[PDB]
């Protein structure tokens, strides 16, 4: 089978539509997501025209192998989609209505700068390559673009699923390509981060600050070094769920800042002890008393500055 | 092959049934489970009718390709099910009895609010899309819905496997869809959580409380900070088996509460030491003596309040 | 093709045999194992009979598609087996001899009560379904049941591979089903558990007991709390290799018992220190001297009691 | 179908091209990467020649099965590529233009000597085996070698994608084999390693150095041994993302050097305490004061020496 | 198609050869490895003979379906191999030359007794089952056995790839089977184990030994118990890469021995402190001074004894 012949010199228009049934497995580290959807296609093939009076039926059903079907592929997939043709229906004028249900692992890059208070635009790029006989162009049938109400992406809020109606038509290896951008806007459910990571980090940080009400070096060393070990466990825990970015993320900046605070508290603890040994407890007492206010105040201001830069 | 033609303008009823052979791999983090079952379908095709006295046979066997079979799919599957047709049998009136065995990975959301004392209703949604010729509707043959006695879901108790007999009939992309809800009611086997997680957590908490019978700051700091590190290990261990929820879970609340108790015990330990250094051991002794009763009493009351709110 | 017709009203006997080539991946947490074996089938089809004299051949070879073959399935598989037909041979009387080589992931539940000094009976359930035309029944050809001498299941000893010769005949979805039970008896290689888990746990427990020869609270607190952290690491290590059971396991009981012993040693350490501070070292010295004998004696007796209850 | 017959005794030239659509999953431990690309092939088949005047067409389209296509494979793949033929086009002189889209998991060894500041040359080896009738040889059509602008390999910078235009011809089992080398030059995005691993390691090392301003053996032991435990966590964290190399890596050298520094600081801490006990604090004070300068100076010089040897 | 008929009563000889293209994923815990190779087969089929003068051709090419091909399988594979026929060529006398490229996951047991200074012999077992018409026997064409120069197994040195030329001919389920053993000799690149595991273990052990130059029980307890925790981290790290063996490994013996040394050092530390409290520092001083020599000497001798027993 060859493609439909043109009436004039016009390109063949393939109307497309994606209807999302399921969204699952948004892997942050891998920058992938899995999708289960309907792919709807429509184009005119005059060669397929029929008289319903003679044929006995008002719509004709076909098997994919029986007729010409445009080779539509996804740009940003790991492997080619797993597809099952649901229906192929030809109307008397030769208007073909193709419908398949597919599943695919989509590659879509993420912006982690504001993580975990971040939002993403996931893309599904539909493409068609023009044949040597006639040029093929993609179009969006908005009445056939949507998502199921139930569609839940664990840990995310689905804002919208829309398509950029104008295809990107460009040459690639001496032939025309027609590319459509289907965009799924999502925002992270930051809730869990607060009681599970943020608040535990603060509690252990405040525990380390009790060293500012102690003159016992051995106890102070235990407090600061032990809380530092607990903090490292949280840093590893957090970083394992993120990919290695060539930029600073909000979480990353906070983690880095906390290390500085632990480092400076060791300096304070060390300085205070050195003075007490040098028989200067009056000078050490001045530093500690200052540390009691300075550490929370600088912690609060540094965080305001960070939140300002990132948001 | 085309669908059976109607006698009048009635829709074509497909009687369904799912008989569970196996249930395995209930992944809490992924909110998925695997199933191995029988799918039974039944509908009337008058074109397939015959006379038993003339044919000599009471039942006719067919190959799937030989006759029309309705395209039945699962809504909440990762990939389309792996299926093997077991038998196709036609009765003299043209009643078709189809049976396949399939395996599938089902996406079903879980409510972790009461975890590990939660119960769940897992769903298997059966769907059929109507054809241009006639509308297809789903039905439940209760005599063909069930599960094998051996069916064991590791760490769960299977309460019941039933179907909501009334299908959800709705339009989707200008065609009728008929959806059936199969519900598998399960309850978590909480036994293991008690000796493996709950009791260890209490033991380490009680060890931290021995600091209320000590005047040794260095020792107290060691007790509270070391037990805190052991608690963190349990918290990480527990939370790794759960997904990130946009709500508080029972376990989450408990873990948060324990952090507060560790934080308050550091305050007590710090306050007591500050007073002893300020040459006020009488005041410190009053606080410690109070702490010995206050901490267990507030721990017990806070837990009663929590259990009340969640159950 | 239809099934062989009966001479009288007798059922169709399918003689079966499984010959194990490989056993691998016994996943305890998943309660699964992989198997690579030969499945041998044999039945009489009178339609396939011939005279060896006029044919010139003593045997005829066929392609699966050419003749009727019984649809034999495994009950307890994840997905349907991956099979390759090795040979199909017909004798003059029409006795068919079928042979395939298959690989499959088998679901078989395990009893962890005596872990890691446990033994298991793994099952492979063979099943055939009857047809309207006739009743199909399974049988065991003992001369065709076995295993390769090389068959090694990593961490297990293979005791025996036998079949329960009488099939279980029952109705399922208004048709008779013939089920055969192939049982593989295995016993765990407990060797490694002794130097890698059991002995390390004892060594760290004995290190905690050196606190009974010390009056130094700070040192005692360090000993008991640090060894407790090492034990927790071993507990996590062990429990990660086991599924969550609704019953107590031997290992679980031991782990629980060790927690009690650590808890009681903290009480002793705390009590002893409280008395020394209260200017009662004579009373503390009596308790500590008693603890030196009491702890090992109660540890040994509790273990004898546990081993008695489980074995 | 047989291969095109030679005009004289010349080998058959197959012009190749690879156009990268996607690059993902560069696994360092596994030394693999996944690729989604276009494979373009071109060769002359005189048997397929035609007159454009008589036929009325300027280009003929064929199905893969209809004509002879060279068996082109990849040398360094896990499994054979997943390929879908996009188009086959013949020009009047019989010049065939084949295009497929494939996905493949490529095995390419990496040099970890300068990690995490390393660069790699990933290879895709294309191969063809000569047939009994004629010798096949590969060529590069540079106009058909490229990559999509969007092509992003998470954590890497893509420098260039080129092909070594002269094939590596050789005999394998008495047949000519023409092999092409497609090279993808990449360089690691080392940014994240600085705040996430390098700077934390320095901070904990500097914390251990505060022991040079303390006379308290107990506190010194705590400082050095606790920071050592934090460093081992980072060492394990780092080494888990790398395979076991038969050579020293930059990172591994640094990790080893840090262990020596921790070891030497324990010697200092031990020596200082031994002298204070031997009533020689003046001698100990000399060593500590020296250590305060010696440790940072030797640390800085050793690092310059290391960076010099590796870069 | 049926097998070639014999001239007399001789068995049909199938000459085999395996040429390794790639070796990857040697999983120690799973005792598996992946292979990508050429499988070459050769046998005589007199029915396929022709005259090279009359036919004008020296060689005839065939499609697998066109002629009889022996069913050759691998014994020790997970699933049946993924194969692609490269070429089938017949010479005038009817000598068939078959070549396929395959990929497979091979199950081959490993001896961990000398780990990580161990060597292995990996096996690939080729098998053929005799047909009822005649017996099939395997042979090795040494000119077609080999490996690619590039073949790299990460962390291993490939010593040799040879075949045991005499097949093992035996009866299995009332038919003859011919089995060939292809052996791949490999040795572990033990380099990395020295700086990454062995030397860190020694450094932390030597740190624990500084307790023999200290009279401070609290500090000693901290040194020995903290270094013990670091050792446990390395033990877990090591043993996670190994399967559970029914024998002692070199590594396992060393790890066990180190536990004893830590246990004995706790006894020393405890004894020394007990004496100092009992006002016997002179006796304690004698024990530590002895320990300073005894511990390194016994450590060195025990290791020589161990290395002797294992190598
Ligand atoms: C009388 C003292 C009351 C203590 C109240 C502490 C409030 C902490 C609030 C945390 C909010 C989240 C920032 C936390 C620093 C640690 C507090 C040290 C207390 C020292 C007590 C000194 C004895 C006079
Ligand atoms: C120590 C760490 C302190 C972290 C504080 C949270 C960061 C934050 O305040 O994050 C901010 C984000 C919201 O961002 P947005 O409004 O959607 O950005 C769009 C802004 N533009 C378009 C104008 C640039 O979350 C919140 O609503 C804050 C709720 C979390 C409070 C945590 C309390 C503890
Ligand atoms: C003579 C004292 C006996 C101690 C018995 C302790 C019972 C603990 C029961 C736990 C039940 C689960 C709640 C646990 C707090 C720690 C107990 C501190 C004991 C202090 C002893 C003081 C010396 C007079
Ligand atoms: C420290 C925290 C200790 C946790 C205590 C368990 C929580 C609980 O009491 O959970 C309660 C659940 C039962 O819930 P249900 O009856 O099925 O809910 C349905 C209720 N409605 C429909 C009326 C709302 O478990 C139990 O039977 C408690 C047994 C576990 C005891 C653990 C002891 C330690
Ligand atoms: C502290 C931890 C102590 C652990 C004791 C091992 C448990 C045990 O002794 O387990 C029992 C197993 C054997 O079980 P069985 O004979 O097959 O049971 C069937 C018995 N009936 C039919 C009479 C009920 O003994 C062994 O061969 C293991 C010996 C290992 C010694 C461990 C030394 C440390
Ligand atoms: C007056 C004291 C100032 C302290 C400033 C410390 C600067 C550290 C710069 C790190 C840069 C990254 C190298 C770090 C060693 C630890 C510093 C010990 C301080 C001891 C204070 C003694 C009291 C007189
Ligand atoms: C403590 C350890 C300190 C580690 C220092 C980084 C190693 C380094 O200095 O690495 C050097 C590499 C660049 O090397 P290259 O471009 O690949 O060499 C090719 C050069 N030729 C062509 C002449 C051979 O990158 C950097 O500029 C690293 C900046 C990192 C800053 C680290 C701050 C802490
Ligand atoms: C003057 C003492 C110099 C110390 C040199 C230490 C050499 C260690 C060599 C390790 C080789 C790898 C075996 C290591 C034991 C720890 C050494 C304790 C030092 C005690 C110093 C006492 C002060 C007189
Ligand atoms: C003279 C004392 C010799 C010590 C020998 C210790 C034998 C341990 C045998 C373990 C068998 C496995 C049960 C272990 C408890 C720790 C032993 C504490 C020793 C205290 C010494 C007091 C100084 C007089
Ligand atoms: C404390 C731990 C010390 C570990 C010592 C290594 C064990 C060993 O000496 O292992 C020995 C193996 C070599 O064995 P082979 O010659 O191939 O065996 C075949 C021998 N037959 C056939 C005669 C029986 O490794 C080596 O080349 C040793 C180099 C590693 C030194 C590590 C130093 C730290
Ligand atoms: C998640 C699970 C292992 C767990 C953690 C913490 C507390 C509890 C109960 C008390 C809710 C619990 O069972
Ligand atoms: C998991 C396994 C290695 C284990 C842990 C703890 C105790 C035992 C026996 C003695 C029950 C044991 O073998
Ligand atoms: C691999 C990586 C995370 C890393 C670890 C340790 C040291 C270095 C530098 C100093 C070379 C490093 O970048
Ligand atoms: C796991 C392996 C690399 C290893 C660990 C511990 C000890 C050794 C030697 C000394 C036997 C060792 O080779
Ligand atoms: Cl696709
Ligand atoms: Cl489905
Ligand atoms: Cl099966
Ligand atoms: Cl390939
Ligand atoms: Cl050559
Ligand atoms: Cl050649
Ligand atoms: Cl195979
Ligand atoms: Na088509
Ligand atoms: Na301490
Ligand atoms: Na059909
Ligand atoms: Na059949
Ligand atoms: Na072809
Ligand atoms: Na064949």
């Amino acid at each position: 089978v060859s493609p439909p012949p043109p009436i004039a010199d016009e390109p063949l228009t393939v109307n497309t539509g994606i209807y999302l049934i399921e969204c699952y497995s948004l892997d942050d580290k891998a920058e992938t997501f899995k999708v289960n959807a309907f792919l709807s296609l429509s184009w005119k093939d005059r060669r397929l025209a029929f008289d319903p009076v003679r044929s006995g039926v008002r719509v004709k059903t076909y098997e994919p192998e029986a007729i010409w079907i445009p080779e539509i592929r996804f740009v940003n997939v790991e492997n080619a989609r797993d597809a099952d043709v649901v229906d192929i229906s030809v109307s008397p004028d030769g208007t073909v209505q193709y419908l398949e249900r597919f599943s695919a692992r989509v590659l879509s890059p993420l912006d982690f700068r504001r993580y975990p208070f971040d939002s993403q635009t996931l893309h599904i790029y539909l493409i068609v390559r023009s044949v040597d006989t006639r040029n093929i162009v993609l179009a969006v049938d908005l009445e056939k673009v949507g998502k199921n109400d139930d569609v839940f992406l664990t840990g995310w809020d689905i804002e919208s699923f829309t398509a950029v109606v104008k295809p990107a038509n460009f040459a690639l290896e001496d032939r025309l390509e027609s590319k459509l951008d289907y965009q799924l806007r999502i925002s992270r459910q930051y809730f869990s981060y607060i009681p599970n990571i943020i608040l535990p980090m603060l509690f252990i940080l405040f525990i380390s600050w009790t060293a500012f009400w102690s003159t016992s070096y051995e106890a102070n060393v235990t407090l600061v070094v032990s809380t530092l070990i607990a903090q490292i466990a949280f840093n590893i825990l957090v970083e394992t769920n993120l990919p290695k970015t060539p930029y600073m993320t909000y979480t990353g900046a906070i983690i880095f800042m906390i290390y500085l605070f632990y480092f400076v508290a060791v300096i304070e603890v060390t300085v205070q002890h050195y003075l007490k040994v040098e028989s200067q407890p009056a000078r050490a007492a001045s530093i500690t008393r200052a540390s009691r206010i300075a550490f929370p105040v600088v912690f609060l201001l540094a965080n305001i500055i960070l939140a300002f830069l990132f948001f």
